[PDB]
């Protein structure tokens, strides 16, 4: 067991190993925040991630075993990985903090919003699809995918994370597809093509593309692109309400793509296009998208894994903050760092 050294930082507490060393803010914003700080051990600049209020309530106590096993499984190059998890607690019974450790990367994709070259783009547009091949294959959805969510460092490489950074030392619905917004029961893994594809567009116009001002106003805009549903579309709407307000609204057409990305690659505009389908059973998986033209320099088909099966049985399992606590204990205690 390694020696914890206190600091005040924030308005927070850091109980972390010496191991790591300079701790500074990069920010922080929903569920903890982060320090830069030099890997002594690995000599690696790292991110240490300090959850706030781990285990607040069963809720908090669930989201925080969620992150540590969705961390411990997340063995990715574009995935952001576990370098180390720790707390200063000598015991389950003091257990009440938590600090996850991974690659700081520099930068998230926010921080390059103040257009991109159309290789840059391609390069970190892959990259998504290859974490999300990845991610995806192992049932896991992000369903928050977003620029902040997106890790990147001088090199251009990207990994995804869930925890974005909000305060750095300005909206979600931009991103999310159609469907999380009318509230739909089951959202399939392609809300995240959705939002890459959201993404992209963004990297290659320098504008949000849906900037929607609220949930109205964002399926306003997106279907002013994608153009209203159509019946067969329609066939699938369960919600008497959704489909109420559907076939209310200005029956939009799809717009031609190739104008609204006016000299956009177009390849990348062809990529969009097979992202950007309101239908999510009709949208390009992330695998499929790998596999587009746009990627033809990068895309390599024995270099993009897949994950070993996620056990996500916990999610459906209701359980004591203590239970949250201690079975986020045992993966703490079980943490064996990469090679
Ligand atoms: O990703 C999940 N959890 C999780 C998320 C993180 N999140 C990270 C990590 C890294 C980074 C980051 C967020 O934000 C983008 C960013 C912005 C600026 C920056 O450096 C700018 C300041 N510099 C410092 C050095 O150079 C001079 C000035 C670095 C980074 C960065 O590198 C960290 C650990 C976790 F554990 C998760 C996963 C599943 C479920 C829930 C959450
Ligand atoms: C490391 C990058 C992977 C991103 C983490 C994906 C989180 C998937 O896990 C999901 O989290 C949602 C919100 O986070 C919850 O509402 C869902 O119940 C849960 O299934
Ligand atoms: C104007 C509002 C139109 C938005 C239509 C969103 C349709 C997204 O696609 C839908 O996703 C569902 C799960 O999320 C799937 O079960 C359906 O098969 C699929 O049609």
């Amino acid at each position: 067991r390694p020696t914890f050294y206190r600091q005040e930082l924030n308005k927070t507490i850091w109980e972390v190993p010496e191991r790591y060393q300079n701790l500074s803010p990069v920010g922080s914003g929903a569920y903890g925040s982060v320090c830069a700080a030099f890997d002594t051990k690995t000599g690696l600049r790292v991110a240490v991630k300090k959850l706030s209020r781990p285990f607040q309530s069963i809720i908090h106590a669930k989201r925080t075993y969620r992150e540590l096993r969705l961390l411990k499984h997340m063995k990715h190059e574009n995935v952001i990985g576990l370098l180390d998890v720790f707390t200063p607690a000598r015991s389950l019974e003091e257990f009440n903090d938590v600090y996850l450790v991974t690659h700081l990367m520099g930068a998230d994709l926010n921080n390059i919003v103040k257009k991109l070259t159309d290789d840059h783009v391609q390069f970190l547009i892959y990259q998504i699809l290859r974490g999300l091949k990845y991610i995806h294959s192992a049932d896991i959805i992000h369903r928050d995918l977003k620029p902040s969510n997106l890790a990147v460092n001088e090199d251009c490489e990207l990994k995804i994370l869930d925890f974005g950074l909000a305060r750095h030392t300005v909206a979600t619905r931009w991103y999310r597809a159609p469907e999380i917004m009318l509230n739909w029961m089951h959202y399939n893994q392609t809300v995240d093509i959705w939002s890459v594809g959201c993404i992209m567009a963004e990297l290659l116009t320098g504008r949000t593309l849906f900037p929607g001002t609220d949930h109205i106003d964002q399926l306003k805009l997106i279907l002013r692109l994608v153009g209203t549903p159509g019946a067969e579309l329609l066939k699938k709407i369960s919600s008497e309400s959704a489909r109420n307000y559907i076939q209310s609204l200005t029956q939009m057409p799809k717009m031609n793509f190739a104008n609204v990305f006016i000299g956009a690659n177009p390849l990348a505009v062809d990529l969009l296009e097979k992202m950007l389908v309101l239908d999510s059973d009709k949208r390009i998986t992330a695998a499929q998208a790998l596999a587009h033209a746009y990627f033809a320099q990068y895309h390599d088909p024995d270099d993009e894994p897949v994950a070993d099966p996620y056990d996500q049985s916990f999610e459906s399992r209701d359980l004591l903050i203590d239970e949250w606590k201690s079975l986020t204990y045992d993966e703490v205690i079980s943490f064996v760092p990469p090679p």
